[PDB]
């Protein structure tokens, strides 16, 4: 509350740490259905479907801008991509496992590096 303050968590490296993950996440194999934006001219229902489209690239030049207020925020933009995957495509689809194997490579770099 005013005047009291849990001590300081150190902060000053989260950009260039959420950078690391992002490169990583960037060159995993699996990583191809997400790198770009979904075609909204040349995907039927997409646009319509899903609210909020997000992908590698558009995290990357939001990070690169300062776009992003705090590593919760990047989190949540991560997550974004993956719920967005299982809402459009179906579990048993190449693109439905890439989803869930980043989520999961996602979760554990992102453990590991703050948790």
């Amino acid at each position: 509350s005013m005047s009291v303050k849990k001590p300081k968590r150190d902060d000053s490296k989260d950009l260039a740490l959420c950078s690391m993950i992002l490169t990583e996440m960037e060159t995993h194999e699996d990583a191809w259905p997400f790198l770009l934006p979904v075609n909204l001219k040349l995907v039927p229902g997409y646009k319509k479907v899903i609210k909020k489209p997000m992908d590698f690239s558009t995290i990357r030049e939001k990070l690169s801008s300062g776009q992003y207020p705090n590593l919760e925020t990047f989190a949540l933009d991560v997550r974004l991509v993956f719920d967005n995957c299982e809402t459009f495509n179906e579990d048993d689809s190449d693109i439905g496992r890439a989803g869930h194997n980043m989520r999961k490579y996602f979760e554990k770099k992102w453990t590991d590096t703050f948790k």
